[PDB]
């Protein structure tokens, strides 16, 4: 029927108790005396005893502070009874409403929350999400509006505010520019969620930041001049091995060296990484036949097997390559001497000048014509300069040492330098008749 | 049904209005919109618009301050009715009771208090009864409670207070005394009416109490000393007036003077009272005698008509009465002489000496005896001695002025004093009876008969007194025995009767008593011829 407006008491209400709230009355109160009590939780049922009544007149008490937290509202009911023991009233519903209060400081749903980001990351890029919870009602007050800061990162620097968390999600980003992994890979944050947006109850927690790898480190020779030299015909001979620093974590495709020859026309030059400890072991691709190129100064670069992050930038090696000249064996030119000759041809008289090309240009250098092939003793080269005369009698029809009509002997021109290189070449005497014989 | 108590504002309340009183609900305000409405005295019933309610919320609340002593209870009533005009509740009595606040001072019911007390009555004693009257709550607050208080007397004397109030019940009586109607007749005073028992509200009345009068004052002679001469025996003669002051209310009892004279043992003298001046005129209830006392000095006191209050101490002044002495006539001693004298007293010898007495004595008087009253000049008197001798012959048988058996002469004595005063005798002179008388026949010229005569009777006369009378005897010497018989008729004496013997003349007949002979010549008696 008619009724009684909700009622309102502060939560932790201090004073003195106990404290009245309302009286309530029946119109029967005249027709008998009545006696007034009033149940629910909060009164008889727990938290007993937190309301009460005066039997005598219906005066509704509280008789402590209340706390929201603990019990918001209660539900308690009012009876009237005669005295003589009659109920008079149907019970009156009546509700108190416990109101907030800021009595609850924020907290973190973590004691330490962790995360991590790129070495290279882009200012208001974001990192983490850090959280906190206030107890009281944020959904009719201010005292559970949280308002996360930052109060302490270490280390402070490169600067003193790499990050920063919003304000009021908790999500922690990057504010500026120098996160390096190089530098200091790992940041402490001290995060605070207070309540009353900010104004009110603080409490502190912590957040940390590795601030992981990104290949932003070109790799360094040492120096950037090298030296050395190659046995000028030799193949898969080391030049040099070179020497580099990359800064970025280790053994990280970041990290391990990638070597490059710029100026290598010929693709005469290899140099091949040491897996190990990532040196450039500079080979010979070809063989480097000196008398064409007596030194190589060249440039060798370095990478990485992860692509460069950014503008490149790359270091660069000078290995002044020396080959030295080997004594290689002469060259009879040609190979392949073919001449005719009348088998009737004097014996003593020269026959044709045989010679032999001189590789090795050391300007000091000399040859020696000798002749080991002759079948049938029919010839004699000079010794000096190649010089060929015939020392038998010739004869075409001379059968057995003459395969057909022309007579093969092998000739030789050793060497004068290092080692004994004895070149090689061949003399084909094609005698044509000067009844065995050949028409007419 | 679960109503809702009653709430109390204060009257008079100062605060920002309007105020919120409670607020109600309807529980089936969410199973329909319902707006609240109150209605009554103060609500929509004059006074209006005092008590408000807001429609949506049902808050009660009020608009003005509210005052107690014009509306002390507000009974006012809730309806709840839905947005769809149906009344969704039973109204609900709301009741307000207005409290108190001291803002209303008392009032004397009367602007001023008329009061009367009697002259010196006792500390203590009550004299009138004040009031005033609060119009706050007596029932629950002392803002009614009065406490009467006097401010000031007029005038400050004989003391500055002669008069208190009870505090809470408005009754004045008498503190101390001196309450005086002579001095001070009339009191003003100013009473006062305090609230909160005295502390609160003053407000202030005035008291008027009139001494009124007692016989607290005795009358005083103005005189204390008097004189006054009185002739000797005139009654009620003024002798004097005795003046008295009697401070007390004139012309009433208290006020009347009563005069006694103290020295009142026979009651000479009496004084009475005028009226008016209230005088006490003297005057004599009875003759005074001059030769009996010279003066008299006597003591009048005067109270007063009422009872005196108290000590009552009466105050007398000292009148002497001076007589006057008036000539007074002389007393013969006795009044009545009587003196027997025979009839024979000789011409020049003195009966007797009759005397008066002089009554004043002022030794100036000289009483002169001179004879009033004697139709027979059978007498004379000394004008020096009073002495009465014979200056004739005295007869006791002068039946003429001798009435009875004496003579009575009239005697006066004069005198000499300032008037003339006389006093008057009465000789009973009784003359003794001396046989100076001879006896006598009746019928002289008597009568008789020549024939045949009837007897005759023969009165005899005699003017003396026995025993010169009555055994009477008589003869006749001249002749008789020719026709003359004489017998006594009479055993005794009286007469006789004489008569013819045989069948004119003039016969002597002797005749006495104790020896007093008179032969009587008459006896011319004609005898003549008749036949009885
Ligand atoms: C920053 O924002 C990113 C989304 O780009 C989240 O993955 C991270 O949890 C932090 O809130
Ligand atoms: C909150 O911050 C304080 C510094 O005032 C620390 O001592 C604590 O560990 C928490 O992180
Ligand atoms: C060093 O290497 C760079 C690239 O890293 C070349 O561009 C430069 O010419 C030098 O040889
Ligand atoms: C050879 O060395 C020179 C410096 O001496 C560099 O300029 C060049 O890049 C290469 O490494
Ligand atoms: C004035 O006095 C009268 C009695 O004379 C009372 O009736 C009244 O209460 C007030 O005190
Ligand atoms: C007293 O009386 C006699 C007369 O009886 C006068 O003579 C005298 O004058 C006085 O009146
Ligand atoms: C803090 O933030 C977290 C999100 O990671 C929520 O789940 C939590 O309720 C609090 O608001
Ligand atoms: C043999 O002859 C050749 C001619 O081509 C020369 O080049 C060589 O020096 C040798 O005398
Ligand atoms: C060429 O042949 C000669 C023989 O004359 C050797 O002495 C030399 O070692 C090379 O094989
Ligand atoms: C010339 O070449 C021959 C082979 O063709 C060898 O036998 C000789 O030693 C020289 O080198
Ligand atoms: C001369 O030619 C002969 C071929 O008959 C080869 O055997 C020799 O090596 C040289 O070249
Ligand atoms: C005191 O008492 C007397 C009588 O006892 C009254 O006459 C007077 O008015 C006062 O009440
Ligand atoms: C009471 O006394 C006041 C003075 O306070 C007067 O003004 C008033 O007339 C009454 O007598
Ligand atoms: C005057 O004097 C007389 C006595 O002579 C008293 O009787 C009276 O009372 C008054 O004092
Ligand atoms: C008359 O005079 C006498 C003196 O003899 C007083 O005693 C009395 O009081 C009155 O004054
Ligand atoms: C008459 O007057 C004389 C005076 O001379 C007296 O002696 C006598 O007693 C009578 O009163
Ligand atoms: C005595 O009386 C006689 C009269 O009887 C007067 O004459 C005389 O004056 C006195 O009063
Ligand atoms: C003497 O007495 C006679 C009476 O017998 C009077 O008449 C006379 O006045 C005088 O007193
Ligand atoms: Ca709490
Ligand atoms: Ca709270
Ligand atoms: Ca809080
Ligand atoms: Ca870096
Ligand atoms: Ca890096
Ligand atoms: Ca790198
Ligand atoms: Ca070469
Ligand atoms: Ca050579
Ligand atoms: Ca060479
Ligand atoms: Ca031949
Ligand atoms: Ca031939
Ligand atoms: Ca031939
Ligand atoms: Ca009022
Ligand atoms: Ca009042
Ligand atoms: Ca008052
Ligand atoms: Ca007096
Ligand atoms: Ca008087
Ligand atoms: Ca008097
Ligand atoms: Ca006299
Ligand atoms: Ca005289
Ligand atoms: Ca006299
Ligand atoms: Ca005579
Ligand atoms: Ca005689
Ligand atoms: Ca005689
Ligand atoms: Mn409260
Ligand atoms: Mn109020």
């Amino acid at each position: 029927d008619w009724v009684i407006p909700p009622i309102s008491c502060p939560e932790n209400e201090k004073g003195e108790f106990p404290k009245n709230l309302v009286q309530i009355k029946s119109n029967r109160d005249k027709e008998t005396k009545v006696f007034y009590s009033i149940t629910g939780q909060g009164a008889d049922k727990p938290p007993v005893g937190v309301f009460i009544i005066e039997r005598e007149t219906g005066w509704l008490k509280v008789t402590q502070p209340l706390d929201r937290e603990a019990i918001a509202k209660y539900i308690l009911y009012s009876h009237a009874v005669s005295s003589n023991g009659e109920a008079v009233e149907d019970p009156m519903e009546i509700v108190i409403t416990v109101t907030d209060q800021n009595d609850n400081r924020p907290e973190f749903t973590q004691e330490v929350f962790e995360g991590s980001v790129a070495e290279g990351a882009v200012p208001g890029t974001s990192v983490m999400k850090v959280s906190a919870t206030d107890a009281d009602d944020d959904v009719n007050t201010y005292n559970a509006a949280i308002a996360y800061t930052i109060v302490s990162q270490d280390p402070e620097l490169p600067h003193k505010n790499m990050f920063t968390v919003n304000r009021d999600t908790g999500v922690i980003s990057v504010l500026t520019s120098g996160l390096d992994r190089e530098s200091y890979p790992t940041y402490t944050l001290v995060v605070q969620a207070a309540d009353l947006q900010g104004e009110g109850l603080s409490t502190t927690a912590k957040a940390v930041i590795t601030v992981k790898d990104i290949n932003d480190n070109a790799p360094v020779f040492n120096p950037s001049t090298y030296q050395g030299q190659v046995p000028e015909n030799e193949v898969n001979a080391r030049i040099a091995t070179l020497k580099v620093t990359d800064d970025d974590a280790p053994n990280t495709p970041a990290w391990k060296a990638v070597y490059t020859v710029v100026n290598d026309p010929d693709q005469q030059f290899v140099v091949v990484t040491d897996p190990t400890t990532n040196d450039g072991i500079l080979k010979t691709a070809k063989g480097l036949d000196f008398e064409a190129k007596q030194q190589y100064i060249l440039h060798v670069r370095v990478e990485n097997e992860e692509p460069f992050e950014g503008s490149l930038v790359p270091s660069t090696a000078t290995v002044t390559v020396d080959v030295v000249d080997v004594n290689e064996a002469p060259i009879f030119m040609p190979a392949e001497r073919r001449v005719e000759v009348p088998e009737d041809f004097g014996v003593g008289q020269e026959i044709t000048s045989y010679t032999a090309r001189e590789p090795d240009t050391f300007m000091d250098q000399k040859i020696t014509y000798r002749i080991w092939r002759d079948t049938a003793n029919w010839l004699e080269i000079n010794p000096e300069t190649g010089a060929i005369f015939t020392r038998a009698e010739m004869d075409r029809e001379d059968a057995e040492h003459v395969k057909n009509s022309t007579y093969v002997a092998l000739i030789i021109a050793t060497d004068d330098g290092s080692p004994i290189a004895t070149g090689t070449g061949t003399l084909l005497l094609v005698l044509l008749d000067v009844d065995p014989d050949l028409p007419p």
